[PDB]
Protein backbone atom coordinates (compact mmCIF):
# COMPACT_ATOMS: atom_id res chain seq x y z
CA UNK A 1 0.00 0.00 0.00
CA UNK A 2 3.16 2.32 0.11
CA UNK A 3 2.65 3.54 -3.48
CA UNK A 4 -0.79 5.05 -2.65
CA UNK A 5 0.16 6.74 0.67
CA UNK A 6 3.21 8.27 -1.72
CA UNK A 7 0.55 9.88 -3.47
CA UNK A 8 -1.54 10.84 -1.13
CA UNK A 9 1.38 12.99 1.15
CA UNK A 10 0.02 15.68 -1.33
CA UNK A 11 -3.15 15.53 0.83
CA UNK A 12 -1.55 15.32 3.64
CA UNK A 13 -0.35 18.76 3.31
CA UNK A 14 -3.70 20.01 2.73
CA UNK A 15 -4.95 18.57 6.50
CA UNK A 16 -2.40 20.98 7.85
CA UNK A 17 -3.81 23.62 5.22
CA UNK A 18 -7.13 23.26 6.52
CA UNK A 19 -5.87 23.30 10.12
CA UNK A 20 -3.87 26.33 9.55
CA UNK A 21 -6.96 28.31 7.83
CA UNK A 22 -9.32 26.93 11.16
CA UNK A 23 -6.69 28.37 13.87
CA UNK A 24 -6.01 31.84 11.59
CA UNK A 25 -9.90 32.21 11.46
CA UNK A 26 -9.95 31.94 15.51
CA UNK A 27 -7.13 34.55 15.67
CA UNK A 28 -8.74 37.04 13.79
CA UNK A 29 -11.95 36.50 15.66
CA UNK A 30 -9.87 36.75 19.01
CA UNK A 31 -7.98 39.59 17.66
CA UNK A 32 -11.39 41.84 16.97
CA UNK A 33 -12.56 41.37 20.31
CA UNK A 34 -8.80 42.71 21.88
CA UNK A 35 -8.80 45.60 19.59
CA UNK A 36 -12.72 46.92 19.12
CA UNK A 37 -13.76 49.83 21.25
CA UNK A 38 -16.50 48.40 22.97
CA UNK A 39 -14.92 45.74 24.81
CA UNK A 40 -14.23 47.18 27.97
CA UNK A 41 -14.30 36.79 29.58
CA UNK A 42 -11.70 39.03 29.94
CA UNK A 43 -9.15 36.45 31.00
CA UNK A 44 -10.72 34.21 28.86
CA UNK A 45 -10.58 36.26 25.58
CA UNK A 46 -7.05 37.03 26.13
CA UNK A 47 -5.78 33.74 27.26
CA UNK A 48 -7.63 31.51 24.25
CA UNK A 49 -5.88 34.94 22.00
CA UNK A 50 -2.52 33.75 23.70
CA UNK A 51 -2.69 30.09 22.76
CA UNK A 52 -3.39 30.72 19.27
CA UNK A 53 -0.64 33.16 18.74
CA UNK A 54 2.06 30.54 20.28
CA UNK A 55 0.01 27.91 17.81
CA UNK A 56 0.55 30.03 14.23
CA UNK A 57 4.46 30.09 14.32
CA UNK A 58 4.51 26.25 15.46
CA UNK A 59 2.60 25.16 12.53
CA UNK A 60 4.07 27.51 9.97
CA UNK A 61 7.15 26.42 10.56
CA UNK A 62 6.07 22.47 10.38
CA UNK A 63 4.14 22.82 6.83
CA UNK A 64 6.88 24.93 5.44
CA UNK A 65 8.81 22.10 6.45
CA UNK A 66 6.74 19.51 4.71
CA UNK A 67 6.10 21.25 1.92
CA UNK A 68 9.96 22.03 1.06
CA UNK A 69 10.31 18.52 1.09
CA UNK A 70 7.61 17.58 -0.73
CA UNK A 71 8.36 20.26 -3.51
CA UNK A 72 12.00 18.79 -3.26
CA UNK A 73 10.56 15.49 -3.98
CA UNK A 74 8.02 16.13 -6.81
CA UNK A 75 10.19 18.74 -8.70
CA UNK A 76 6.67 21.05 -8.42
CA UNK A 77 5.35 23.92 -6.49
CA UNK A 78 2.70 23.22 -3.58
CA UNK A 79 0.08 25.67 -5.02
CA UNK A 80 -3.48 26.35 -3.34
CA UNK A 81 -5.86 27.82 -5.29
CA UNK A 82 -3.40 29.64 -7.65
CA UNK A 83 -0.52 30.30 -4.79
CA UNK A 84 2.47 29.05 -3.32
CA UNK A 85 1.07 28.46 0.48
CA UNK A 86 3.12 29.86 2.35
CA UNK A 87 3.13 32.95 0.41
CA UNK A 88 -0.79 33.51 0.77
CA UNK A 89 0.46 32.83 4.53
CA UNK A 90 2.82 35.66 4.70
CA UNK A 91 -0.11 37.94 2.47
CA UNK A 92 -2.86 37.37 4.80
CA UNK A 93 -0.75 38.23 7.67
CA UNK A 94 -0.06 41.49 5.90
CA UNK A 95 -3.87 42.67 5.41
CA UNK A 96 -4.10 41.68 8.82
CA UNK A 97 -1.50 44.23 10.06
CA UNK A 98 -2.73 47.02 6.83
CA UNK A 99 -6.87 46.59 8.52
CA UNK A 100 -5.57 46.69 12.05
CA UNK A 101 -3.49 49.98 11.29
CA UNK A 102 -6.09 51.44 9.06
CA UNK A 103 -8.68 50.97 11.74
CA UNK A 104 -6.47 52.52 14.54
CA UNK A 105 -6.08 55.15 12.51
CA UNK A 106 -9.93 55.90 11.65
CA UNK A 107 -10.34 55.68 15.55
CA UNK A 108 -7.80 58.06 16.52
CA UNK A 109 -9.17 60.58 13.96
CA UNK A 110 -12.46 59.75 15.16
CA UNK A 111 -10.74 60.53 18.39
CA UNK A 112 -9.73 63.77 17.58
CA UNK A 113 -12.53 65.73 16.13
CA UNK A 114 -14.98 64.56 18.89
CA UNK A 115 -12.35 66.01 21.69
CA UNK A 116 -12.67 69.05 19.29
CA UNK A 117 -16.26 69.18 18.96
CA UNK A 118 -16.66 68.47 22.61
CA UNK A 119 -14.04 71.88 23.84
CA UNK A 120 -16.28 73.98 21.70
CA UNK A 121 -19.66 72.46 21.69
CA UNK A 122 -20.28 70.08 24.25
CA UNK A 123 -22.05 71.45 27.45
Amino acid sequence: AALKNYYEVHKELFEGVQKWEETWRLFLEFERKASDPNRFNLLKEEKQRAKLQKMLPKLEEELKARIELWEQEHSKAFMVNGQKFMEYVAEQWEMHRLEKERAKQERQLKNKKQTETEMLYGS
